[PDB]
């Protein structure tokens, strides 16, 4: 399985080297192109969603200017499972402009869930995406309910192309100010959790943003921002995969292999 999915030069052939369901948008942001596979076919978000809860926070605090100052406690009981932040800081209380950061770089879960409660939910981050233009991508359920996927269960859902667009619109774009829409790149510049993914299989001449997501059924995604070094138009690239017959390791090895396979498209 690992040498097919290396062998794999298309995205048709590294689906079948895993025998799953890929996903991917790669967008040309200069002319608005892109080349994709099952682009329109809804895909659980899981983590990646954070991209747009901190995009919605920082929209929030543009007509609020205390918003992403204040602090908000963190207590032993909302730790869940993957908190390696707000872990930290149990028994006290961090500033929402820090949740942002640790559930970006981290994908913090419990930093996660205190932001949805500061910003109104999954309603407001709908209402974000909505207002954004996007009317396919949809938040729903908190952590970590909104990791869980059904066919036909469109919660918590994007399809590769909408995503793309949104990244494109949201990091790139005009959605935001462009402070906040800096804040926001730097945050996903800085991600730790994708070294194995979409990184991997991505040269030196990319500068990389990028936000994973899994969950404990068959998925896992990476979205990224790619801003070349040397200068010229950003290109974004969104992954997402099913595929229980391989393990946790391998789909990241796939993932690694949509940005070979991507790489390559560029030049």
């Amino acid at each position: 399985t690992d040498a097919a999915i290396t062998a794999a030069s298309d995205f048709a052939a590294l689906e079948k080297a895993c025998a799953g369901r890929l996903g991917v948008t790669l967008l040309d942001t200069a002319s608005g192109r892109r080349i994709g596979h099952r682009q329109d076919e809804r895909f659980p978000m899981c983590s990646t969603f954070k991209s747009m809860l901190a995009a919605t926070v920082l929209s929030q605090a543009e007509r609020m200017p205390a918003l992403l100052d204040r602090r908000v406690p963190v207590g032993e009981a909302d730790l869940l499972s993957h908190a390696p932040v707000t872990r930290r800081h149990a028994g006290k209380d961090m500033t929402v402009r820090d949740l942002c950061r640790a559930t970006i770089i981290t994908s913090d879960n419990t930093a996660a869930n205190l932001l949805f409660g500061v910003v109104g939910g999954p309603p407001a981050v709908t209402a974000f995406l909505r207002a954004s233009g996007d009317t396919v991508s949809r938040s729903d359920r908190l952590e970590p309910e909104l990791n869980s996927f059904a066919k036909g269960d469109p919660r918590d859902t994007t399809t590769p192309a909408a995503m793309a667009a949104t990244l494109q619109r949201v990091v790139l774009g005009e959605v935001l100010q462009p402070a906040s829409r800096q804040q926001l790149a730097d945050w996903l510049i800085d991600n730790e959790t994708g070294d194995a993914c979409l990184r991997a299989g991505l040269g030196k001449r990319w500068r990389v943003g990028d936000k994973t997501g899994s969950n404990g059924e068959d998925a896992r995604n990476d979205i990224a921002v790619l801003w070349p070094v040397a200068g010229g138009a950003p290109w974004v690239l969104t992954a997402y995969l099913q595929a229980g017959a391989i393990s946790y390791e391998q789909r990241a090895s796939v993932l690694a292999q949509v940005g070979r396979i991507a790489d390559r498209l560029i030049g």
